[PDB]
């Protein structure tokens, strides 16, 4: 794997931002043959968006020929909530953009069969062949996607329970009420993420730190899922100095020397 | 995975029989279409293979179609001995049910050819396509089937050198005496085992604790081969209080609130 | 796995090329289906270059049907430096048997696409199909060919920047002078070497007994890359009595007694 050990959240954003395009314009999508980007929701992604629009407006990047998957959606939420994961993507991304309304591809949480509409989303992604890059966060607890503690390492998209510690965190979205935040989402599984192309994990703040020792220092298991990404051909985590905290010095030197022509410019 | 924390053993083997039974019913198993059923022997599952021998006989559930693989067998044990496995299965369950004979799958330890016995066997399993649901124990030191401390985690059928911690605990069915266990056994490996569709191990006693540890905390190594579960898309482990000395406390509370509906009638 | 604890690394060296011989032989390899050999450079293998080379001179095996890839390359090194690995492998093994110019396959370092070479590399073995046994050392920090810490578990061919602890280590074949040690090598991935039929690991000395430990009593991860060996189907290591250091008594006894008939002649 490749660790990108970046000082502030906005280098972490404006990298992750100038990855995403690389892969795209150097792809060339076309309608015939789009590029596909799997995205997350949350406050990590929040800069990379950002940055991702400047640079479109900048004629940089167009999202017409790209396809995108989010990682999940949560169950029993109305879609038009503020907080779902539908209303956070339009509003912080597609919105601002050139993306083809049928090129969007997002989890329904609300239908009568939670296992068909798993189904049919693990089918579309089939119909494209592959993701070409999926973006995600981490957990406190270590998860990517929802895949919390003690989930299958070669998972798919599924029904999951939230652990409490997953939903204190998220409850800063709902006016820091937790029962407000729902107890289970649809989430593609870690054997749907291990199959894509290309894996980016952003990682921000010391709240990360524990999942950022488990997914680097820690041995492969299914507490923390993020371990993972061990087993992917191309995984990539870009991360900032708090959510280093946990590693050890000789670690943090070892990635900063091995990335530091590819660093020095953020 | 699939944590199931229940109290008592006899409500471990209670809880197996209705998920195989479960399992036979919802796949609804015909002469050209049989449920495939792996299965252990070892003092843990009796319960269970007498709670499926009274269901039988209520007319729940019938095992003319099942087609059955068992894990091991002990090399040079004479196959008539009453602690060979294939005395063990028939003793306690195959003759008390209606599974047809020509149904039965059982490993031989004493042919002249241990290798083509073991490719046989494998071969007989692909002949059925894949295993539905294969239900086991767990040594004390880790093991599945007799994939020992050190067994390849992508192991095959074969033979394999039993543990002195394995032969003192058989001794049991032996009056005690360790010289009566056998050294070797033929026993599928860690890979034949994850092909099956659902696992589903059995864990019952304090004497398991380090094991049910180093399935549920641990990472996956090659010593404890239980951990190998992590890797499957559908494991279950069923387990009773006993068998949870050496596991947090955190980790026992997560999965009683996980699996709260699905207990609290047992 | 299977571990062969042996006393000195001679005995090593001769276990290691008695292996590789019993392979060759028993595959009968001709024109139309060559044995095909993965082959280390380093110190370890030396003793078993010397034996391999004095078994073929004695009449005992041939290599005019086996075909070779080596696992690396330093990359900027001169060719005919001779501390090349291409240097390395003809001084010390294909000048002095009966393999054929066109069935030896090596990674050149000094192209101008690194990219294109590593996959011709990965084109060519499998155009063999697979290869049928691979040999190799493991670095002081755990690596197998140059798959240093954080490496991922399926890489395939590709360049690599070597550790500081690896250049220390290998120096001693530039004078000591760790300015003279090249920092990038062209390398096979954790994902072809799994590929092999067989792997078989040397390890010798006091210098690799935490390597040793990581390989036989941690978990999988992506730090001690000859973890991955956990994964494989046929894996061997072969250890001398300084190598073993860091293991617990009780892991150096039980692959002693499961090996004893298979080195008392060792
Ligand atoms: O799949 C997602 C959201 O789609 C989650 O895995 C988040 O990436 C993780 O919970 C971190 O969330 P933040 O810390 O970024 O809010
Ligand atoms: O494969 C089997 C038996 O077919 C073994 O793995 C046992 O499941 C294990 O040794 C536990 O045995 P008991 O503790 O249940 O006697
Ligand atoms: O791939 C190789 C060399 O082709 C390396 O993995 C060495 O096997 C390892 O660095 C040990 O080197 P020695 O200790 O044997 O010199
Ligand atoms: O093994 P997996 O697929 O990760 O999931 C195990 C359990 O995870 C829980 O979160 C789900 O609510 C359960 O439905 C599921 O059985
Ligand atoms: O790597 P595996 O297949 O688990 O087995 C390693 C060794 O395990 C021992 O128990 C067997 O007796 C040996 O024959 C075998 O070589
Ligand atoms: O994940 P992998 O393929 O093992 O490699 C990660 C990094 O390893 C470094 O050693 C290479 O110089 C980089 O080019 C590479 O990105």
């Amino acid at each position: 794997m490749r660790l990108i050990p970046l000082k502030a959240a906005a280098q972490v954003g404006k990298w992750a931002a100038a990855h995403i395009v690389k892969r795209i314009n150097e792809f060339q999508p076309t309608a015939e043959r789009p590029f596909v980007l799997g995205l997350p929701t949350g406050g990590t992604p929040l800069a990379t968006y950002k940055a991702l629009i400047e640079m479109h407006k900048a004629g940089e990047v167009s999202f017409k020929h790209v396809v995108t998957f989010n990682m999940d959606e949560y169950v029993g939420l109305a879609a038009d909530h503020p907080e779902s994961y539908r209303s956070f993507m339009y509003n912080n991304f597609f919105n601002h953009i050139d993306i083809q309304e049928e090129n969007i591809n997002l989890l329904n949480g609300n239908t009568d069969d939670h296992e068909a509409e798993c189904k049919r989303y693990e089918d579309k992604i089939k119909s494209y062949g592959k993701i070409n890059l999926f973006m995600g966060g981490v957990g406190n607890d270590g998860h990517i996607a929802f895949n919390e503690p003690a989930s299958s390492l070669s998972s798919r998209t599924r029904i999951k329970t939230l652990t409490e510690d997953t939903r204190i965190a998220n409850s800063r979205f709902f006016d820091g009420d937790i029962n407000q935040v729902p107890k289970y989402a649809l989430t593609i599984g870690v054997g749907t993420l291990l199959d894509a192309q290309e894996i980016m994990i952003l990682v921000t703040g010391h709240n990360k730190a524990l999942a950022l020792q488990a997914a680097v220092e820690g041995s492969v298991n299914h507490l923390w899922t993020v371990s993972a990404l061990q087993l992917h051909p191309k995984a990539v985590i870009v991360c900032d100095e708090p959510s280093t905290q946990e590693l050890k010095v000789k670690t943090v030197k070892y990635f900063t020397e091995l990335e530091a022509k590819n660093i020095v410019g953020f």
